[PDB]
């Protein structure tokens, strides 16, 4: 049956206030309708997220701080998450929109739910982290567990997906696999590769680490070996999927060297298995690569080859001067030894033997 689209104009009105990426959720939109693709999904409107819903992962004075400040204008609302008016209202509306796509694979609307506004993978319980208030893959992945027995979580942002996986990092019912840079001083910090969970979640946290300018074919290879493995070990009963495209050349984190192929041939491979498939966002702070990928990816998912040109529509102008889909790489060097790349794979493929179902 056609893959789920979450959406509604209020729902985007309210992702585009988010200050660190101004209009962000209407250029996505509007280039996924540019090329006609919700035509082809079905399109539910998500649901705000209630202060219970929000709870069954965050702790309750957190909550209830966050609602406060969010009238005033130790819950990490710092520097990288400022107290801004509304964040507690676009909180909710992110969290209830990730939360109804986890409602609508467990009622087999659907074998795939895209929410592209939610990924907000750092925050933790009780803190806001990383321009994360509350952490909707969380939710999502506690909502498909009432009726999936094994969950994995794969976070193929730029940042290390450490709110996730803190959050389960001593359960063996969900296993989450990150690929992230992994450097002295970068954000945030975790996610080595001999991270593997801890108790009764040993080995069912997989992380790997990637220098700058890792490319589309190296990449692949990475996620592929990665994948293969713990499809086979964990057996899981449905994919929760971040997409943050923050990953992809032209970002001003200046670290990856991807392109939306390199990354559109990972979700494939996800998608082959055919399991329920809850797809999120994330990072992307060029804001017309951000829309140019995930639409590209909202083509891979469903089997479309959409055309080179960006179709005329509202944001065209952000398109230019070439006005092209295919994003070129950046000639920055790639320095990822091939070595080093497969210790890690043999590293994991060690970890994952420990686990069996
Ligand atoms: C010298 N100075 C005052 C600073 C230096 C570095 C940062 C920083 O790391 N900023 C951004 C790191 C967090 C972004 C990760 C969020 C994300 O994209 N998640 O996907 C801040 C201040
Ligand atoms: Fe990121
Ligand atoms: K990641
Ligand atoms: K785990």
């Amino acid at each position: 049956l056609v893959p789920v689209y979450i959406y509604s104009p209020e729902y985007v009105s309210m992702c585009d206030s988010l200050a660190k990426i101004p209009k962000r959720a209407s250029m996505v939109h509007s280039l996924i309708e540019a090329y006609a693709l919700h035509k082809q999904m079905r399109i539910v409107k998500p649901k705000v997220a209630s202060m219970e819903e929000m709870a069954t992962f965050h702790t309750d004075a957190y909550l209830q701080h966050l609602q406060k400040v969010s009238q005033e204008g130790e819950y990490g609302l710092g520097y990288l998450c400022p107290a801004t008016e509304g964040i507690f209202d676009y909180a909710a509306a992110i969290g209830g929109a990730t939360i109804t796509a986890a409602q609508c694979l467990i009622d087999g609307m659907c074998k795939v739910a895209i929410n592209w506004s939610g990924g907000w993978h750092h925050a933790k319980k009780d803190e806001a982290s990383g321009f994360c208030y509350l952490n909707d893959a969380v939710l999502g992945i506690l909502r498909l567990r009432r009726k999936f027995e094994r969950i994995l979580y794969v976070d193929l942002d730029l940042h290390h997906g450490d709110g996730v996986e803190d959050a389960f990092s001593f359960t063996s019912k969900v296993m989450t696999v990150s690929l992230h840079k992994f450097s002295p001083g970068f954000f945030p910090g975790t996610g080595d590769v001999s991270d593997v969970g801890l108790g009764k979640g040993r080995y069912y946290s997989v992380n790997v680490p990637i220098q700058d300018g890792i490319q589309d074919e190296k990449y692949y290879q990475i996620c592929e070996s990665v994948l293969k493995e713990v499809y086979q070990a964990f057996n899981p009963k449905a994919v929760v999927l971040q997409l943050g495209a923050d990953t992809i050349a032209g970002d001003p984190m200046c670290s990856f060297n991807m392109t939306p192929v390199g990354i559109g041939k990972c979700l494939k491979y996800i998608l082959q298995w055919q399991l329920a498939t809850l797809i999120l966002g994330g990072g992307g702070y060029n804001l017309a690569n951000t829309a140019r990928c995930w639409t590209y990816l909202t083509g891979v998912i469903l089997g479309k080859t959409l055309s080179s040109e960006i179709p005329d529509h509202e944001f065209f102008t952000a398109y230019g001067p070439d006005y092209v889909l295919e994003i070129t790489p950046s000639c920055r060097p790639d320095r990822n030894e091939p070595h080093r790349i497969q210790q890690i794979l043999n590293y994991i493929k060690g970890n994952l033997k420990h686990v069996v179902i």
